[PDB]
């Protein structure tokens, strides 16, 4: 932080002596000056240079020309004003809140000016940086504790070794240095939410609209046990939203509970869609609690809001309809809904209390930028705080990372204010922008190209809703001002489906162009059987808008030239030359394509995920057989009527398939024929090989289960 | 690493000058060329520096006098060897193994050479660093992975924000880079155990000397649920050792398991015994089970080896002795038992597997160096690996941290062969000279001094054996040839108790040279009533030492001085300045002795802690009452006869004094009575107030603590 | 192969002062800067020499007038385009298929920037060369054999001999390596 820009030649000696003096001075005082060429590139510069720290100009040639301009852009950066005959206050400024110091053109005065500008701009950046990380550097400057541990003491012991100087020699002192323990107390204590960790807990709170928040450094998965634990007891029964995360499966191996499931809808392409009105209506959920065997009045609820492709729910009506004591809002996915108003009635922390219910978000924050488990729980409304507190300390790691701790605190300094602001709204106009020009390449080339999935028009910018007399979107019978479509998740197609769920006779499987794409180093945030994501992030730049833009016309244009595997996709050719050799792009993708087609992959994956195995015990009854080790393996062809010990996750699609202690039946068979035929369309291409999880590959090639002992 | 070494003038013009032109071309190539001025001075260069990384000498000048000194050093290190007439291959040479490249002095030559020793130095850099990390830097070298997440993209929004700068400035782009997701397949997959992470499993299994090796990134505290829960089946009975981590009462209350305690010997300092061999034999545990509420043969029992007090057990013994399937040795404070033979017979690790028994142990690395959270699991014995690992995934962090992992595979590439050895070695070699030091101290001034607590004579250089008929220990009737004291722990005795562990007049309390020192930055690693610790680490040097002994010299000065507390305690005086104005050192320490004095403080802690509180209900029958929120405060007063909620944990002396579902009664009364007096002594001085956790301290100053209603 | 050409005043210094760090950092890293007079002279450069490997320009000032007629002569080349305000990705660019890598101006970015250059311009070099003698190369570069024939041992007896000598001095090391 030390470029001082200066706009000014002014035609008089009285003027440009003092600022050459200043410049010097200046430059002495170990500020690199910086000379914009006008006016223009001077704001070019500060719009996208935050290192930029203050401006010196003639007060008459420029004031009514900057002031405003720039205090558009950042309202702490020091204006050094300097004055002519005419300079004075003018009842016209009189109104104005700016950050002002008024100083004059004088040689000699720089040693005084650049003193007061260095305590003025440390009192700017003591304002805007966070206490605990500002404490913290403070004690790496002037402590000197030695005899100390830990051990490495500042990572000296890295730097005698070069096996640990490897890792210290990229990471440094103040890395190995900020790795601390309570033996530096003056930075408060987290246990006790005391001191500058308060502190953090009210802005973080504050900002977020919560009535309280907790900071967890081991992800939404711990966040979920803390509050599940303390939420979910024993011999209750729950609902619990069928789309479920596995560390909710481990909750329920470990609390004796009942669980009753919502029961999204999911249409042919196997899209989930949201829990109807009618799941939250008493009069549902009474007629479960009757179906189901032993099952009470649910104790807690676990909705996950919004759905992974944008469908949000009005929570207004969820909050007043759900009759449930105890409501858990999973919304990993929506962190930011704080920050835009198109997401008023359709967030959990949306409006005030809700009379008679806890409320809760566990967020994954790591659709934002923050360092991998770093993870919010937000309550809205009270808790047992002693028995609650007591949850956490009970689940709180061995060692607490310090930067984690900052990381997620430095996140939010990041995104704060105006700037934050700018930034997303910037983001959502770019994504407007590569939309439209999707279809402008369309237009341009002569066949085949990649579509977006979307309405037919998007005149209007928010989050597009989905409505039941448009067919664009591939869902049966959905309910109207329910969903709506995030602009900054962007979805592409692939040859090979129809509109209506029907294929093709010409089809690229998508895990062809992510091949592709993996050798040329570019990611695709997630892919389906013909479906490309990606996420137009802060990140995001023209250089890399170029360079995916340009590599998505590349792959057409070489796919069209039907290169040869062994030319277009080297690395996996040097995995089996012989099989390889002699094969082009396109004939890979054919038979790939011919298998799904064939297979009729869709409609039986569809239907393999719409029936339920037969629950014969709880996965908790199950637990306790293996508890005393009451397992042993059958073949998967001998599955049907035996208990299942684990739970089968099969990819595709990526969800539980059975769970511990249901059972294949007749009724549900469908479920055995995806499996043996996922076996079987997968055994045919190295490197496309089947995917399990549960299932056991034996050396001979045969597949194994774990069941229950008779 | 780049520093060379040259050694020489040598009288000739047909050797110098092709070390100058060689020296020149070195420069070139970006080497740094260091000059020892002796022969003795690069021994010292190379032993204290491990930036030096070759060494360029004339080979009959020199072989005989340097080659062997220098392997003993280093046997990596390039020696670039120079010859003359005589220069060849004596047959003396052909049975030494060593590294050795030989080249002439030539003018021209060291392009080639430079390109063919970085090459060389470049193949031993890439067997010494470990294969995960070496991958990691080529990542960030040569990936090119744009359009992706992390959303901070490398730190980038870091930078354009003064608040993220902060953060970023101080860490950089390499810190903010290695923070990577599983985008990144080539370096396999913990969770499979597969690729380099395999690679680190077995070079650590076969360091430690262990069957199967797991890397814990949460600590010992999550190192033993996993293992706990797998270990400790509902409705079965565990031996416990009544000295137990916070966790395994977590534990307790999760699992339905019913306590019979192992109960360790005490004297009347509050040192911790031994569990006595009695104990572990058939018969007396058999006697316990008769003699326990619904207890049953026990299934897994958890044993501290070595206490604290470096108190180590005869593990033959226990292994042998001990009639338990499941035995977990808590070693968190012997990590280091597999490098030194002294530690023979007396770790977990030791021998081989115990027929009939699987032996853990768990261990907190975080007596070694490696950040906090490092912990590992070591199994002797066989698991149900698909249980185990299943509860292993369960328990795994949402966002592992990638260099977390790397710290603890580099904090033993740091330890690692001879030089790691020879550290140790250093270390324990100035343990005893320091030892020795207090010693002359204590003879070269007048008056009190301090003293150690340690045998009369230490002429063996081992573990010293406590002894029956030695006073030194303090403890009563011992076990002979059962613990022994670690030399690199130091305790240092302060003016205050008899060698009897009766009082005397005169007492300098210790926590008031903790305050001291505090003023100062100096940490005592552990202090009790009148007793310090010091920890000998391969951190501590020679300005360290020289800082600590002065310091402890200008104690004894300013107290004998009798300093105002104004002047040799500022920060305390400014706490309350007319407190504080006239008081003077010594009164302070008098007051505080005299309380000490009065309230028998030592006898009254002793007794409360050899009596139980009785057990009611269990700490988990007792939760099953909080789940449902049924607790209320009472104060402390009233608590006779009630049935504790929380477990009450007072500090002196820091472990628990009651658990959940206890209640004080008439055979337990001095519980109380200490409680009491806790509250009564700790009322008098500002900055030395009462703390005990459990009881809450109302803004009125009476205390209450949580019970269950009734 | 290191000439690159900047083409560049543009009478604002958040442009002009970027370039000129680029500039700097760019010849740290062993490139030759050169600069047509205007843009016929870039034009016939290019056309007559070989070794210019890239190009830098304002990507609005030059776009239109440029990027078609240097693809007419090397559809390789590596071009560095700089943004502006305007500067986006207009549907009429969708059908071209063209080498384009799109950064911006700014200072201390040359240090990535000219690595990833490096690395592109490596694999650009890596696709046009044909690998038995890009494989020589690497051979000479890395490999360690001694003990070894042919008796000249890569021409070393050649330079001990004046008569040798004039042999090896002419062709020298990578002539008589190969």
């Amino acid at each position: 932080m030390n470029v001082i820009a200066i706009l000014n030649h002014m035609g008089v000696y009285f003027k440009e002596e003092p600022i050459r003096e200043l410049h010097r001075a200046l430059e002495r005082l170990n500020f690199q000056i910086v000379y914009p060429n006008d006016r223009d590139d001077l704001l070019k510069l500060i719009e996208n240079n935050a290192r930029l720290c203050g401006v010196i100009f003639d007060w008459d040639k420029y004031n009514l020309e900057l002031c405003e301009e720039i205090s558009k852009m950042n309202e702490n950066l020091p204006l050094y004003a300097f004055a002519n005959t005419y300079s004075t206050l003018d009842v016209s400024l009189n109104d104005l809140r700016l950050q002002i110091s008024f100083f004059e053109y004088a040689l000699g005065a720089a040693e005084d000016i650049a003193n007061k500008i260095k305590q003025t701009t440390d009192e700017y950046i003591n304002t805007i940086l966070p206490p605990l990380t500002k404490a913290l550097f403070k004690y790496v400057r002037e402590g000197k504790y030695t005899f100390c541990t830990p051990g490495h003491m500042g990572g000296t012991a890295f730097q005698k070794s070069p096996v640990g100087s490897l890792f210290y020699d990229f990471f440094g002192p103040n890395t190995m240095k900020s790795d601390i323990s309570i033996s530096v107390s003056e930075l408060g204590s987290l246990l006790d939410h005391s001191g500058p960790h308060k502190e953090a807990e009210q802005y973080i709170a504050r900002v977020f609209n919560a009535d309280r928040s907790y900071m967890v450094t081991n992800g939404t998965s711990t966040a979920n046990k803390i509050v599940g634990m303390y939420s979910a007891p024993a011999g209750s029964t729950i609902l619990i939203d069928r789309n479920c995360h596995k560390s909710l499966t481990h909750l329920m191996m470990m609390s004796d509970v009942t669980p009753i499931y919502f029961r999204p809808t999911r249409n042919a392409y196997g899209i989930l869609g949201g829990i109807p009105q009618s799941e939250f209506q008493h009069a549902t959920i009474a007629k479960r609690v009757k179906e189901t065997p032993n099952a009470t009045w649910p104790v807690h609820a676990v909705i996950t809001n919004s759905t992974y492709d944008g469908l949000l729910y009005n929570t207004d009506f969820i909050k007043k309809t759900l009759d449930v004591k105890s409501i858990h809002f999973d919304s990993a996915w929506v962190p930011y809904t704080n920050f835009s108003p198109i997401y008023e009635g359709k967030c959990g922390m949306s409006g005030g209390r809700v009379e008679g219910k806890v409320i809760y978000e566990t967020q994954s924050t790591h659709l934002l930028a923050a360092f991998s488990q770093a993870s919010m729980i937000h309550v809205k409304g009270d808790v047992n705080e002693e028995t609650f507190n007591e949850a956490y300390m009970m689940h709180t790691t061995t060692s607490p990372h310090y930067g984690i701790v900052a990381s997620t605190e430095t996140a939010a300094a990041m995104m704060k204010g105006n700037a934050g602001k700018r930034l997303i709204n910037g983001s959502i106009e770019r994504a407007i922008k590569f939309r439209k020009e999707i279809k402008r390449l369309r237009t341009e080339s002569d066949g085949w190209f990649f579509d977006v999935w979307q309405p037919d028009h998007i005149d209007t910018t928010e989050c597009w809703p989905l409505r039941s007399d448009s067919t664009w979107h591939g869902f049966k019978n959905i309910d109207n001002e329910h969903m709506y479509l995030d602009p900054i998740k962007v979805t592409l197609l692939t040859p090979g489906m129809e509109k209506d769920g029907t294929m093709s006779d010409f089809g690229i499987p998508a895990s062809i162009v992510a091949k592709y794409l993996d050798e040329h180093g570019i990611v695709v945030e997630k892919t389906g059987p013909y479906n490309l994501l990606f996420l137009f992030s802060i990140g995001i730049d023209k250089t890399k808008a170029l360079s995916l833009l340009r590599a998505l016309t590349d792959f057409k244009r070489a796919f069209d030239l039907n290169l040869r595997v062994k030319n277009m996709l080297p690395s996996l050719y040097r995995e089996d030359p012989e099989f390889y050799e002699n094969m082009r792009i396109q004939e890979l993708a054919q038979n790939i394509h011919k298998l799904i087609v064939h297979h009729n992959l869709p409609d039986l994956m569809y239907r393999a995920f719409e029936v339920l195995p037969t629950m014969v015990m709880t996965p908790y009854a199950a637990f306790q057989k293996e508890l005393h080790g009451m397992t042993e393996e059958v073949y998967l062809d001998e599955m049907v009527g035996r208990i299942n010990a684990n739970m089968i996750l099969p990819y595709p699609p990526g969800v539980p398939l059975v769970m511990p202690g249901e059972m294949i039946t007749e009724e549900s068979r469908p479920v055995l024929e995806f499996l043996q035929m996922l076996c079987e369309i997968g055994a045919h291409y190295p490197g496309f090989e089947t995917d399990i999880h549960g299932a056991y590959r034996q050396a001979d090639g045969r597949y194994t289960v774990k069941v229950l002992k008779e």
